[PDB]
């Protein structure tokens, strides 16, 4: 893990971290999923895997508190499944938040940017609904489905900018790419 910013927003102190996410000191960490929770494949696959040690397991486990939370078997933009992080609880990570981003295949709209939006905000005020006080993201959108990676951060950042809240003290972007982490670090830079 290494942190490439870090800046006051508000109460919040934000950073920008290069690194593996399931191993980031936050209280929640954001799992970018499919809306089945389908943890198949990129850091999905890896957080299911680092929690249940099988990420069929958790795919499973995720599909489980999704009906009870939801009452259905796919999550919207902007909704976000809580799920015990298991073993990761160790390391000081009790929940991990699955959100859902857009499918964008290099594409941007208005319609694709509120999407985006919804996934970064409703895992903050899902941390402030549940006074959790530290939360870690990924690039949401930013992997298979192809989102610009500097649209992605600069809609992360609107989301933070613009959340109320008072129990999250603490936020986290967490790039696992050296690459993906430099990009972000020059949105981070001009926005902050």
């Amino acid at each position: 893990m290494e942190v490439l910013f870090e800046a006051k927003v508000g109460d919040i102190t934000l950073k920008l971290a290069q690194g593996d996410i399931t191993q980031y000191p936050a209280k929640a960490i954001v799992n970018a999923a499919n809306k089945r929770l389908e943890h198949g494949g990129g850091v999905a696959y890896a957080i299911a895997k680092a929690c249940a040690g099988d990420a069929g397991l958790y795919t499973e486990i995720s599909k489980k508190a999704m009906r009870e939370q939801f009452g259905r078997d796919y999550i919207d933009h902007g909704e976000v499944v809580v799920t015990p992080a298991m073993n990761l609880e160790e390391r000081g990570i009790k929940y991990v938040f699955h959100t859902v981003g857009p499918i964008c295949s290099g594409m941007w709209s208005e319609e694709l940017k509120e999407k985006l939006y919804k996934a970064f905000l409703g895992p903050l005020e899902k941390a402030e609904e549940m006074g959790v006080e530290s939360i870690a993201f990924p690039a949401v959108s930013a992997g298979i489905y192809g989102c610009d990676a500097e649209k992605v951060v600069e809609t992360s950042l609107e989301a933070v900018k613009n959340f109320k809240g008072s129990a999250v003290k603490e936020v986290a972007e967490v790039h696992g790419a050296r690459k993906s982490a430099e990009v972000a670090l020059k949105v981070f830079e001009r926005s902050l």
